[PDB]
């Protein structure tokens, strides 16, 4: 039913960088999705208590959301772009696993994922 602790966004032991690709992921990819009309369900961890979803964290064992991704990018938590791309893909996949085709939340995830794919297609080569 209690929410779990959120995903990690701070860990001094983890080595960090700021690459041109990670800068693009913040300034282009995250900013584009965050401002969209369908962003709001994805701007923070799923609150299973307030939403009355007592089975959510039985089914979803690798939670992810754009609030967590925003904190990771603004904190320079990542070593490379692939780590961050994986977090976006985990967020979309969790939504499709929990819900059903044609549900409103699935239509919202599909619209955001289309934009994600259009932006990642022009990820710059690493300098
Ligand atoms: C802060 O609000 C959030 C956050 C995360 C998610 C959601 C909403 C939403 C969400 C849903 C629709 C729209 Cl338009 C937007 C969002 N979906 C949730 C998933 C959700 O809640 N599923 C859901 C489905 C059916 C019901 N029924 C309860 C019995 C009712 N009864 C009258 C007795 C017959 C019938 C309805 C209840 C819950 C979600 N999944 N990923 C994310 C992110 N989310």
């Amino acid at each position: 039913s209690m929410n779990p602790p959120p995903p990690e966004t701070s860990n001094p032991n983890k080595p960090k960088r700021q690459t041109n690709q990670l800068q693009y992921l913040l300034r282009v990819v995250l900013k584009t999705l965050w401002k969209h009309q369908f962003a709001w369900p994805f701007q923070q961890p799923v609150d299973a208590v307030k939403l009355n979803l007592p089975d959510y964290y039985k089914i979803i064992k690798t939670p992810m959301d754009m609030g967590t991704i925003k904190k990771r990018l603004e904190n320079n938590y990542y070593w490379n772009a692939q780590e961050c791309i994986q977090d976006f893909n985990t967020m979309f996949t969790n939504c499709y696993i929990y819900n059903k085709p044609g549900d409103d939340i699935v239509l919202m995830a599909e619209a955001l994922e289309k934009l994600f794919l259009q932006k990642i297609n022009e990820l710059p080569t690493e300098e």
